[PDB]
């Protein structure tokens, strides 16, 4: 996408804008997202979603609420239209409503005073909601990226491996690499190490895994003892 502006007439520009904005968010630089949202169309729920994303990144707490309320105003007509059919048809509406009401309490999480007391009863809400939602790779990675936009994956690594393992059971490669490289990025985090202990055999590199797993078991045994409580 770094090579379409010369013949990019304005309607094709507006066509390509949301995909390029999503690509820019995925590659995790935000300055160009301003330009792609500037060339983005006047009224589109993808634009309100991405605008809420950039507003969260630049952590305003004044007009992000106004924009997200405008999105609340736009959604209601299609909610009314898409309620009389089956729940299997309405599940897309359900999940987009879930994520868009998830990011408002994401915004609420940015409170000032101490940020060190509500961890006991509020971090696990997303975990329970995620486990309640059925296993789809696409929506799982989408809301995982949304969560990681505000929370540190290294300290959030208690569910990243639970993403990676079922990604492998689904049987896709690119997302598996894109998860395991970030999970790895020394000589710690034994579950994080065990992730690619599983994934190298999942690829089929077994002969090199032969001595590796034996050595790994050897120095876990040496760490624990040759022959805090929960930890």
């Amino acid at each position: 996408a770094s090579e379409k502006w010369g013949t990019a007439k304005p309607e094709v520009k507006k066509a390509m804008a949301p995909l390029a904005a999503g690509a820019a968010w995925g590659l995790e630089q935000w300055d160009e997202i301003a330009q792609y949202t500037s060339v983005m169309k006047s009224q589109s729920p993808d634009k309100e979603f991405y605008d809420a994303i950039l507003c969260l990144h630049r952590n305003n707490f004044k007009k992000a609420e106004v924009h997200i309320f405008n999105a609340r105003d736009l959604l209601v007509t299609e909610l009314s239209a898409l309620v009389n059919e089956s729940y299997n048809r309405a599940y897309n509406v359900v999940v987009r409503a879930q994520i868009i009401a998830e990011l408002e309490e994401i915004i609420k999480y940015k409170k000032l005073p101490q940020n060190s007391d509500k961890r006991l009863t509020m971090r696990e809400t997303w975990n329970t909601r995620l486990l309640g939602c059925q296993k789809n790779i696409d929506v799982w990675q989408r809301i995982l990226r949304v969560r990681s936009l505000v929370i540190k994956p290294k300290e959030d690594a208690q569910v990243r491996i639970k993403f990676a393992n079922l990604c492998r059971k689904s049987g896709r490669m690119a997302l598996a690499k894109k998860v395991l490289n970030t999970l790895l990025e020394a000589k710690a985090s034994p579950p994080v190490v065990y992730a690619q202990l599983k994934y190298l055999w999942a690829t089929g590199l077994q002969d090199e895994a032969l001595k590796q797993l034996i050595n790994f078991t050897s120095r876990m045994a040496h760490d624990l003892g040759l022959d805090v409580p929960r930890h």
